[PDB]
RNA sequence: CCCCCCCCCCCCCCCCCCCCCCCCCCCCCCCCCCCCCCCCCCCCCC
């Protein structure tokens, strides 16, 4: 039971509550308790609550001395329990309330005005409840009242009298989700000074109710409306007529099913702004199908189609010229699809598009032709996703349609070729181009030639090949920062690698092969291939096998702050390599075979740290070898992860696994 | 110029003989040396030798006077010399020679009489000469020679005048190979008292010339004849005609392109013994094409028929009763063909039968069925190989029809399927089964119960599955002797998976994956499989991963002397584990991560050893933990390899790679 | 001036074997989460 400004008493099983607590306490928690009774006789201590949390009990009635005890409470959560009778003295004396939830409540019915006296409410919840109508009173009260839940109710119709109660209202959410509702009464909507959210989820309409909900919403101030799983398998150009005399900006349809668009169904919403239409079953969509919708600019599409099957192999089809009425579009979410491919016209009349996701759309895009994006000529592109698409090749010109594109996801694909460098023709201003786990690519010597704004580059588990040519491919990226080279097995690197890129700040190079890059037994010298990147910042080389250290590698990364040496073979280390890293914070050096750290090798490693990771290390517990490292730990404030637990020698055996 | 009893003096390039050796020598070796003469002056010294080697020289002359300071002379060695000329005198004084090697020496023609007066010689070389004919003389000597080798020289005749200075000697070995002989004269082998074998390799003869060479064969004591790579293409009836008359065993026709052979053509040879078809490019064989073989003893058809090829699929068929006459056939060799697969009648009249190798002989024998060896019934089979011939399955009774079968071979296959332990029926008195290199076999509870007289076992890279039964599949096999379970990544092994083997001998287990099966932390405990094998000798676990050991797995081998635990992951072992195995030889610790050997664990291991194999530890220089070791290596009569080249401890620093 | 016979030394190519490092896939576990189901005990409501 901690409680310093805050009391919480979750999962603690309490059966009263507790008569020792501080008498300024504003937040009082005491869910999952046993609680079957609330006497008010205990609440004369805490006279100065704000919120009051006692869902998840079995409490069986209030009583209104409660509200005389706590006369600025703000919030009372009533999750969960056995109040199945309300009165008008219930909630009389309690008016400076503003929150009131009474979800799961199992409540019958409100017999003649529980809420009226008090005004301060603004949410009021009743979800998962026996309520049958949604009379709550019979006279105006909750001038104040915004959102209204009633959720997952035994209620079956809305007749225009029951909304009488909020006859001066702005409602701003109207919450009536998985209540089996058969009918409307005209002018239960009406009823409502000024209706601006409305949500039917879960809840069995079908197209004719749908209609006649439409043809009811008419000449309100609505913006939203969500119709999710409501099993409307088809809609109309009539389908939401009574939608032409309002303003809605936001309309979900997501998960109903919906299995094929009438022609210029969505001609009555020109101020639709947002519209949802995921998880879906379309099979085929038409030209004029999204006729009337110049004002969207934000459309979801995330697995709106039919999936492939065998038995009919019934692809959705996307007809052309589909998207030219949006002109005012800024996002399309068009992910998890089984889209046979592009066709030639699809995307024109998007002047304003900046966003287009294509993660797994198409089950095979075997080839990226140079007249797949030329539909996307005009559009100001800036970020396009292309994984999981199962992309074969590359061919030139590819994106050479994509102008002011600056973000490019390859990531998760099948790409195997060899990059010719004519691929990134055109794309000006591009900063970020994501390869990574593909087949394999062979780079060229002007793979990356074309394209000087190019920042950065992710090429994780993508199987370069030769990266180790005389003229080096990333060095006409002037101005490139991050690059990942990991997973690939990488064997061979030039020591005129990465000259000139300044500002290069990640490098992650974790699971190659660079054993013999190193060992002073190669041919020709140790490979320097870290030399002139003065701004880099963090760097991954771990599970490497790394025997030796060069001493002149880390020489002039003078701002350098994370480096990983993990996973390696390094066994003893030349002295005075991190002497120029004056402000390295995380050193990762586990799973090595270091059997001795001592000051003249990682003095300035250990000059100013916050995270050493040297968990499994068979040190020598031999003052030679450990003695200056456990001084080091016994005074320290760097966040070290599991030193009691790994931090354990190996010879000789009088110490073995001794800390 | 090392010499106790023998001399040798190769590869020391000397320009004159050693004048400083002992006079009791009696092999005197000087091969490749430059001596441009050999003075006999220098001999006088050297009164004893019987054996003068001094090929691979530049000797011009010789002179007779060497032959007085070597009476006793044995071998006269001089290949590769220029002794262009040879008379009378050359080699008239010496007689007690029995050895005579001209080869290489560039002899253009034989004068009047080089060999006439000595008689003690036994075999005489001349090949890769310059000679022409075969005249050596006028009269009758070289009474007592046997051999004559005259291979790889110019000859293009055999007149019967040139033999007929061996009118009175018996020819063990008549080496005529390589030499374009294109006419044979009428007599010639006639003029030979006693011809027995005779050789003709790499001699273009053909049909007509073969003909020709056996119609004069005729009426001779011939028993070898070796007809290799005379480009003979195919053979008839009458071939061999005039080899009726003699009594030859032993026939040779390796190398000829034989596409094809007559009916009947081996009808002249009933004394026949060994015959040999290796390497040869037959595409059909007749029914009759080996009649009259009734006596062949020993067969090789060794890639003896045509490859399959894509343009005409010319697969070699062998007709049925094909091998009946073969009646008293002792050994098949019948290795690298390309036939299709076996028919239902092809072995049969094989009623002496005692080796039958198919090693890679059919392209795809996909299935054994239960019909394959009925052609069998009756050989008394005793060693089956069938390795390489991709076979996929193995039904029931197999192998029902081999009764005497004792060793079965089926490595290097494709079987993947399940043991139902059906194939083994009637194998009443099978020894060895081999079963290394298979996709995949899954054993049964009872897959090994219908031979009790099964003695080895050979599973080697097979991935068994399903040896962890409750009841053991290797239970029944009541008297076996060797079992080897490596490269199969086993996991589970149950700990009566051994009992009542008790003359169980070698069993090898290595590059597994048993490092559950011994740690403590195990459920269960620790699984002791080496139970009750009271007469095991030679045990293999490397590469298990094992980390710990059971302090009483090796308790029962009470007469182990080969154990192998490499490539493993052991650092510290309890004391007193191989106290029983009184007489342990061979041990094999490498590649561990062994850091301290010391006596209460290995001392009763290290009692009398003939080999230590513990060349990569990271050992740990201390008194606690080398001391003994090394104490034990100063004095030791082990042959333990690499000692000072791999033994290097690992910690502390100081004592870092110091032995 | 030509053709051959060597001895010695230095390179190139192919094949085989062995060793080290690493990747990918798979197997045997062990652990931590997510969801579902079943069972036991206790406290209440209708």
């Amino acid at each position: 039971t901690v409680s310093h400004e805050v009391a919480d008493c979750s999962h603690l099983k309490l059966t009263q509550v507790p008569d020792d607590l501080p008498t300024n306490i504003t937040v009082l928690n005491l869910t999952h308790n046993q609680l079957r009774r609330l006497p008010a006789a205990n609440f004369t201590r805490y006279s100065q609550l704000t919120s009051l949390d006692v869902g998840f009990n079995t409490i069986s009635k209030l009583e209104p001395e409660l509200c005389q005890k706590l006369p600025m409470l703000k919030v009372l959560n009533l999750q969960h329990n056995e109040l199945s009778q309300l009165s008008d003295d219930t909630f009389a004396f309690c008016t400076n309330l503003t929150e009131l939830h009474l979800m799961s409540n199992s409540i019958q019915k409100i017999d003649n005005n529980p809420f009226v006296d008090q005004k301060n409410l603004i949410t009021l919840d009743l979800s998962h409840n026996g309520l049958s109508s949604t009379k709550l009173g019979t006279q105006v009260q909750l001038e104040n009242l915004q959102e209204l839940l009633l959720s997952n109710n035994k209620i079956q119709a809305l007749k225009s009298e029951e909304l009488d109660i909020f006859a001066n209202s702005s409602l701003k959410k109207l919450e009536l989700s998985s209540n089996q509702i058969k009918e409307f009464s005209p002018g239960c909507f009406h009823a409502i000074g000024r209706l601006f959210g409305l949500f039917l989820n879960n809840v069995q309409l079908g197209p004719s109710l749908t209609e006649k909900l439409c043809l009811e919403l008419a000449n309100t101030s609505i913006r939203n409306l969500s119709l999710s799983n409501s099993q409307l398998s088809t809609t109309s150009n009539t389908t939401f007529l009574g939608l032409k005399w309002t303003n809605l900006t936001m309309l979900d349809l997501s998960y109903n099913n919906l299995n094929v668009v009438g022609n210029d169904s969505f001609a009555w919403l020109p101020q639709l702004e947002y519209f949802f239409l995921e998880y879906n079953n379309i099979q085929h969509l038409f030209s004029h199908s999204l006729h009337g919708l110049f004002n969207v600019r934000y459309l979801n599409l995330k697995r709106s189609f039919t999936k492939q099957s065998i038995s009919l192999a019934s692809l959705p089809k996307i007809d052309d010229f589909s998207f030219q009425w949006l002109k005012c579009l800024e996002h399309l979410n068009m992910e998890d699809n089984d889209i046979p491919g592009i066709k030639s016209n699809m995307f024109t009349g998007l002047i304003n598009l900046k966003y287009l996701s294509l993660s797994n759309s198409f089950t095979s895009l075997r080839t990226l032709t140079n007249e797949t994006f030329v539909s996307l000529a005009h559009s100001p592109l800036h970020i396009l996703n292309l994984t999981k698409n199962k992309i074969s090749k590359i061919e030139s010109d590819a994106f050479s349609w994509l102008g002011h594109l600056e973000v490019l996801d390859l990531g998760l694909n099948e790409i195997g070729q060899e990059l010719t460098g004519q691929e990134w023709r055109g794309l000006e201003n591009i900063f970020e181009i994501y390869l990574s786990y593909n087949k394999y690519l062979q780079l060229t010597r002007n793979s990356f030639a074309l394209v000087p704004s190019l920042q950065r580059l992710m090429l994780r588990r993508v199987a370069l090949k030769n990266v180790d040519s005389s003229p080096s491919p990333f060095q006409p990226l002037r101005n490139l920062t991050i690059l990942d080279l990991s997973n690939n097995n990488i064997a061979n690197i030039n020591d005129d690698m990465l000259e000139g890129l300044e500002k290069l700040e990640i490098l992650d190079l974790q699971h190659n092969n660079l054993a013999r890059l190193w060992k002073h037994a190669n041919p020709g010298g140790p490979i320097y291939f870290l030399k002139g990147l003065s701004h880099l910042h963090i760097l991954n080389l771990e599970s490497n096998g790394f025997d030796e250290i060069p001493v002149e590698v880390f020489k002039d990364l003078f701002e350098l702050k994370i480096i990983d040496l993990g996973l390696n073979n390094l066994n003893t280390l030349p002295a005075s390599v991190f002497n120029n890293q004056v402000s390295l914070k995380s050193l990762n050096l586990q799973k090595n075979l270091i059997t001795s750290v001592e000051k003249k090798v990682f003095g300035p490693a250990f000059r100013n740290l916050t995270e050493l990771d040297m968990r499994f290390n068979p040190f020598d517990c031999t003052c030679e070898s450990i003695a200056w490292f456990v001084n080091w730990i016994n005074e320290t404030h760097t966040n070290i992860p599991e030193l009691s637990s790994h931090y354990l020698c190996n010879t000789p055996p009088h110490y073995h696994g001794f800390p």
